[PDB]
């Protein structure tokens, strides 16, 4: 074989794992990792670390950050683990940047941690890595087994999916 | 109207080691239920998919999966299937012109999908995705990347799908 | 075989489960339910759910209404699934029940979720069910592969671990 | 001084379905790496085990058992088996008076603990908390109860042991 394909962490709730100190869940190590070491991957792939900052807190010059950090990749097929809950925003953001025109660049992430029994994140991470290498150039959302706009998304808390607008 | 999410993908599973599954009487791993169910159980699906048994066992088998295949009404077809034979399976469906229109991706994994460390998962939303997402043809979506059945064959010790140059 | 055993659950971090409404963790089903229906008994098992409350929560009320339940099982040998934060006060206060000086209880629980990757709470399970059966009468704290005499031990926060005082 | 945590119980590893593992090159599970040590992992103990192989294979054979938990310094010893077998081990090693101020514990699997859905990990806790607690003797720890080999069978079909009555 496939075209190189470059993935960046930002963290979020398919990274979720238990820390005793905090007596609950904290951003961890990249889940995304975890699933590719047992994946037997034929092509070139790479992980960048970006962030482990609560999801729900970016700010401007985060996501700002996040879209020069893309642009630092040769590869024009890019995968971005992110929260869901500014997941949009995230992707909207990136879908304004001419210098990732040439890019097929896709969001995902999970409901559920992947260090959590009866996780979507194993699955949703081969679909987003099919979806950054095979889409058009542009900025996609991958979740729920499907392809979403982001300029027509938005995550609803009563579905617990995202859903066109 | 209320939007309607479609199913477009049919999955058919021919069984293989991503179905192995432990059995006291037999002290050994036989083909049990379609792993594929249990990572779409988990998927947190926008629509569904069709699941369909087409067999359980280890010519005229190639001729009932190409049957099944062609009478589909979906475009988009995922076969799960052992790895030893998938090569040709995938050659045989690849002749049929009934297939002409249809997307047709055949996956499974190199370790049962019930054993820790398993691909299945992965490899599971890679080969959906794939088959939504690739032109109309037969394929086998393996190690985080597409294979031309014509120009690929198993390597059984290295468990991989590999080129003929 | 054994004597009949009886299992009462308080909740705590053994049975904490993610929930997308919470974006976190809540005390979720008992975990105890998940390891016994795999453990192929052979005895007479018998489970009883008493709280979901936070364990770190517990009033003195709380721990009268678990003394009061327990002693209402007719099982001479009893497990009691708690949260680490208050298990040395419940294990104390029930040391003191002298309705209970015929019976075996023991605390235990988790210190990582039994639903979350690396947990201790399947072999604590195994390890407290047998010290149920095979101490003499009295109060336990089973955790850390050791029995705890609870009028000597605390939880030590920096250790991660309960230790003799 | 500052107190030591002792190591009272060692392990032996003798293989069995406890221990079975996926390899691609035969297709099926061998006997492979021993579980009890990744259950020991991570069950945050007091002390520690040394843990010891003895076998990986499927008279001599136990004789060089007996010599090994014979020259033992530790008085609780617990012995990782095959299921099929357990009961010759165990009625031979209650015959060498060598072993006669040690408690002695034989466990396993009925699933393989790298099979989803296995007993393992509450066997050997159950099994560990037997061989701390039990009189010195020979045992077989299964099903959340203590077996007297003399009086026990395998039932292969049901993956079971029985009493003789
Ligand atoms: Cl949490």
């Amino acid at each position: 074989s496939p075209s190189p394909l470059r993935i960046f962490t930002a963290g979020g709730t398919i990274d979720a794992d238990y820390r005793l100190e905090e007596n609950g869940l904290v951003v961890g190590d990249p889940f995304v990792a975890e699933v590719l070491k047992t994946a037997r991957l034929a092509g070139a792939v790479s992980i960048v670390a970006l962030s482990r900052k609560d999801s729900l807190d970016f700010t401007e010059a985060d996501r700002e950050a996040i879209g020069r950090a893309v642009g630092q990749a040769v590869e024009d097929h890019i995968l971005l683990t992110h929260g869901t809950d500014t997941m949009v925003e995230t992707a909207r953001y990136l879908g304004g940047l001419p210098e990732l025109a040439g890019k097929t660049v896709v969001l995902s992430g999970a409901m559920v941690p992947g260090r959590v029994g009866g996780s979507d994140a194993a699955f949703n991470i081969g679909f987003a890595c099919a979806a950054a290498l095979m889409l058009a150039p542009g900025v996609y959302i991958a979740m729920h087994g499907k392809v979403f706009d982001p300029a027509k998304t938005r995550k609803n808390r009563g579905l617990g999916r995202f859903e066109p607008i």
